């Protein structure tokens, strides 16, 4: 098996988890220690269902930029037994585009699912169901409901978290390493 498949399957084993909130099914990315990230609209509460058990949430942070604009990412500290494998080194230091990225999804409904979104380009502002959002990127792929939280990856780099689409295109919140320092 080659390196790209190996890397994505290793994410799925160690960092990319099937979850459920009151809003439904999402992919969760565990980044390090007991810190994970989810799309803001998943609206995690005091507890979250992770794979096979209810986990308590000790803290949630909704990220906004200096202008007070939604970034569509919530950082959760979990009451988990184990630390996540630390993947902050794979998250670029600034929001980065990519070529021929793969969207990796892991939900009870869409388990271990690989979506060939293709090139990922700068997009910036995005009106997400009436919510103004910054620091997004775009792929010309018809992504669908249930894919939010999906991890946008390319060549060993973890660069986005899927957050929406319009039936022709998909958008992610961009990831940068400072979010998890
Ligand atoms: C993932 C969450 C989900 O499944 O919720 C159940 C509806 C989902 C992925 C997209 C659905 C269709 N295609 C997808 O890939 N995300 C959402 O539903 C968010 C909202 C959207 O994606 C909306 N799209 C846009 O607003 C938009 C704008 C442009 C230029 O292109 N698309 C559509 C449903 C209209 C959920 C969300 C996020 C943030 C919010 F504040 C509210 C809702």
């Amino acid at each position: 098996m080659g390196p790209s498949l190996d890397f994505a399957l290793s994410l799925l084993r160690r960092n990319v988890r099937q979850v459920q909130t009151d809003q439904g099914h999402f992919t969760m990315l565990g980044v390090r220690d007991r810190l994970a990230v989810l799309p803001r609209h998943s609206q995690p509460g005091k507890t979250i269902w992770i794979e096979h058990k209810l986990v308590n949430i000790l803290d949630a942070v909704e990220l906004v930029d200096e202008q007070g604009v939604n970034l569509e990412l919530t950082l959760i500290t979990l009451d988990t037994n184990e630390k996540f494998r630390d993947i902050t080194k794979f998250i670029p230091e600034n929001i980065s585009t990519a070529s021929d990225a793969t969207l990796v999804i892991n939900t009870e409904h869409m388990p271990s699912m690989f979506v060939p979104v293709g090139d990922v380009v700068q997009y910036g502002f995005l009106n997400l169901s009436g919510k103004p959002t910054h620091r997004t990127m775009m792929y010309n792929f018809p992504t669908k409901a249930g894919q939010c939280g999906g991890v946008v990856t390319s060549v060993g780099k973890v660069i986005g978290i899927h957050i929406g689409g319009n039936g022709r295109q998909g958008f992610c919140a961009g990831l940068k390493r400072s979010y998890f320092a």
